[PDB]
């Protein structure tokens, strides 16, 4: 595969072999005072500063030169270009891969096929806005005469995680906004226990869906419909209280919305780059239209960073490298994304899919396998509710995990005096810190010697209060949580997922891989329904299946 | 460390390296159609079956052998009876480990420094069954008069996972219950929306906390102390609304929470496994008393078939063994939970503390360093949704992941005439026939050539269509999600986690790696206060700590 025959990739793999063992950050902090200027990088958008800060990582400024040359060899900034002015390198599927054109409020033209797309993204735009107005003004009324009160987002996947992490995280923007829901899994229990809290008067559905086909949604959308149905017993009152985000103009229709109450994308908007585009009405209904395009902006200037940036200070690429050199030299499977922000509790999942759904790959551009591995597994929770959950294996176990940690300086909720964020902070830097340094033999001792404890009772414990530490941290800081700062976040991963694709030599943007599943569920389905016993497929499919008939009338 | 030494584990391994390759599940599906009934397990619990199908795993009749002689070697069962009779098996804190008793419905006696523990379990459960009575009722009164519609939980970790778990779990069990709601960041996002939307006259704070010292929850509890007294202007009326779950009475009343409102457990309840305990009382106040007795009862009956099960077929034996299998012969780093119910959204991330703090250890009982891995890292999103998240690269990655699929047969919300739940079903069987079963280059051209592409279209998708399968999962599929299946499921994987760490010789009960993080936080706090510089700490902390005083 392109990566093993790379001369870079062995040169790092040769110096990973060699010396490896002058990787012990206590000592490297010791011997360069410097160390966190030389390993960080400050980014002033105009609108917060962003410090990315991976002086805490296993690399000398040898390394990074080694990484860097490895990003210039396997040419990440040709396959920059190549999606920025809209060439269709989503190659398995010969499709433009242009998110970027979303966010692009410089308005300089993006040539598909020799077209502008600028033009339709405006467009659809300018739609949203409108729209937005309307329904948060109480302008769209509802088929009895009610202003809207809750908006339900229906969709999966890319049509799901993004709306809804932003929302989440940017709650405190929503004053004056209806509710929103997010309704994504077929399990009944998702559209049940939410239709029972709406009115039907004031509700407003959002079917989000690309393709417009997808089973989840297009059931749980008729679900919703005959919900509100059995309340309107009028079929033009769907007109008021349905609309749609999809690609799909004909299966829109024959779902029954109307064509003026659909918002289009594209095929080059990957579903999980998808909520810069119409697919983001809900994040725009919620918070506003004018706070939905200070998201795109930070998105907007991180695009440009990445862009116009040197590799060796350029933030999604540093990232990116560091991320490899754990990947293909260490051979971490993982990497945790650690938020010190309740606001960010789905910003983990978020990137579950953007990182495992775009790298999790195995075939590269020639055809051939890879000899190497590819995306990590994606995982985390808030701080500081991990530090109680699993920290104690990050700090104690017998795994190296790679951790983003990331905070806010200024809080949203500045309560106590700012009390609850002090000690917030305080704890985000403690735990890289701890993860650093660790404790030795030699300073537990003296420890348990001043608890006074026996000398017998202090050798049995001691072994356990050692930390070995020399665990690597990535600590990015940012001035606050606003619409524009999480655009600007959010790119930054986006365009680190991209750089990682390129090193590898896979498509970070097609997702064949989800087909399997889709089609033998649709040769299962019809097998469920009797009661006669299933000997079709494998013997544990069909044991499972006859199971489930037998418990099915259970009482 | 005493497992790589142990002559099972090395049998184990040797077999590994000599027969790796002969593990197909493709061909050994096609050679044996007794698969199923050989590798699977059908529990009655008489309030529900379980159908463990360990089935799609890379084992083979030899292999099972070999690791339940492991488990013999390594002395699970001996290991299984001092925790269940009281001996003081977290060793390196001298303590007993008794969750079992929190659920001991027999009330057959378990001694603890000689004396049974079982009447003092009783008797907290006696006042929680009185206490949720008279809140449920409205008995119990606010300092206006008015009827408890909210509680409110505050605590962390331990004293946060479980109850929040399963008050989602078993949500459909809540009606005429109080609204409940989790308080447990120190990020004061979270207990300040939460009082946003909370009436102080009719809102209970229940402040669970197994020591009464942590920082995140005491700070929080003062700061809804200090909004509850601005309102009531009277504090005589706390009374009416706090009360704590805790081991520590000297400072519950230092806090001024009133004795008759603490509700008490033992040092011998483990934070990750204190649901069952006080702890739960947010539980049984949203879905009442009985059904906080059948979620008891459900654990119950998992902790006798732990007990009385011979180890080939005991379920929670099962599973820790398979995980062996993959973490200290394949090398896979994680475990992933997949549960096809959108009630179960957050029993993976409490399982990420029930297995990840307990089994992320690296020193074994006699003190020496382990030369094998322990714990894997635990993660996982409910389905359909983790599909269409993160479902490719389990398919087409570069990683081995084991996975539990795990799903009830009947729904709670059986809408469209089961239509959803027959979907949610035969996408959870399609996903595991999938990942065992590829899709090979020969079927991927066939079905190319089907649809209709031309050569130069088939040759250019075919390689990226091959899935190549051969990834194993356990599925277990239960009759219903009810507060005792529940209890059953929880303790499964409990006993699990217990199984691992006796053959890791690890301590699965103690936590001593969080002890570091604290005391740098506590050095760091007073320095964040000034404006000064900072240079007490290497650069990076000294920087990050600068650039946060720059940005305030």
């Amino acid at each position: 595969a392109a990566l093993t025959r790379d001369p870079q990739f062995q040169k790092l793999q040769q110096w990973y072999r060699e010396h490896r063992s002058e990787l012990n950050l206590r000592r490297l902090f010791d011997a360069n005072k410097d160390r966190f200027n030389h390993f960080s990088l400050t980014l002033n958008t105009n609108h917060g500063h962003i410090l990315v800060d991976y002086s805490k990582n296993l690399v000398t400024e040898d390394v990074m030169r080694m990484l860097v040359d490895l990003a210039k060899s396997r040419g990440v900034e040709a396959a920059r270009e190549r999606m920025f002015n809209g060439e269709k390198i989503n190659y398995t599927e010969g499709r433009a891969v242009l998110h970027v054109a979303l966010r692009n409020r410089s308005n300089t033209p993006i040539l598909v096929d020799g077209k502008d797309v600028m033009p339709e993204v405006n467009k659809v735009l300018d739609k949203m806005k409108s729209f937005c107005q309307r329904v948060r003004s109480g302008d769209w009324k509802g088929y009895t005469g009610k202003t809207i009160t809750d908006v339900i987002n229906i969709g999966i996947g890319g049509s799901d995680l993004g709306p809804l992490m932003v929302t989440e995280a940017l709650k405190p923007y929503s004053s004056g906004g209806p509710r929103v829901w997010y309704v994504s899994n077929i399990d009944g229990t998702h559209i049940a226990k939410t239709l029972a809290q709406l009115n039907p008067e004031s509700s407003l559905f959002i079917i989000a869906s690309k393709t417009f086909t997808t089973q989840e949604t297009i059931t749980n959308a008729e679900t919703a419909k005959e919900w509100f149905l059995q309340a309107a017993k009028d079929p033009s009152a769907v007109a008021k209280h349905f609309v749609a985000l999809s690609t799909n103009t004909t299966k829109v229709k024959e779902f029954g919305i109307d064509p003026q109450n659909m918002f289009e994308f594209w095929d080059w908007v990957g579903g999980r780059y998808s909520l810069w585009s119409a697919i983001g009405l809900s994040i725009a209904l919620h918070v506003g239209f004018d706070n939905f395009e200070q998201l795109l902006s930070g998105a907007h200037w991180m695009d440009q960073h990445f862009r116009t940036t040197p590799l060796e200070k350029n933030a999604p690429v540093l990232l990116a490298l560091l991320g490899i050199w754990y990947i293909n030299c260490f051979g971490c499977e993982t990497h945790a994304m650690l938020p010190y922000d309740q606001y960010l509790h789905r910003f983990a999942a978020y990137f579950q899919q953007g990182d495992m759904e775009s790298n999790g790959k195995y075939i590269t551009k020639s055809g051939t396998r890879v000899d190497h591995q590819t995306g990590p597994i994606v995982w985390g929770e808030p701080g500081t509710n991990g530090q109680h959950a699993f920290y104690q294996l990050i700090h104690q176990g017998t795994k190296m995990i790679p951790c983003d940690f990331l905070i806010p300086v200024q809080t949203q909720h500045p309560i106590r005096k700012g009390l609850h964020h002090k000690i917030l902070l305080a704890n985000f830097l403690a735990q890289t810190e701890a993860l650093m340094r660790g404790k030795s033999t030699e300073e537990a001792r003296k420890e348990l010697q001043a608890a006074g404890k026996s000398p017998e009772d202090l050798e049995r414990l001691l072994p356990h209060k050692v930390f070995e530490g020399n665990r690597p941290t990535n600590s990015i800081v940012f001035t606050k949580l606003t619409p524009f700062m999480l655009g600007a976040l959010v790119a930054m991963y986006e365009h680190k997922i991209f750089v990682q694709g390129i090193i590898w030599d896979i498509n970070s943007f097609d997702q064949w891989g989800v087909e399997l599943g889709k089609q033998l569920a649709k040769k299962i389905e019809p097998e469920l329904d009797g009661s006669a016993q299933v000997t079709s497929h494998d013997a544990s499919t069909n044991g499972l299946i006859n199971f489930i008939k037998q418990q099915r009338e259970a009482r």
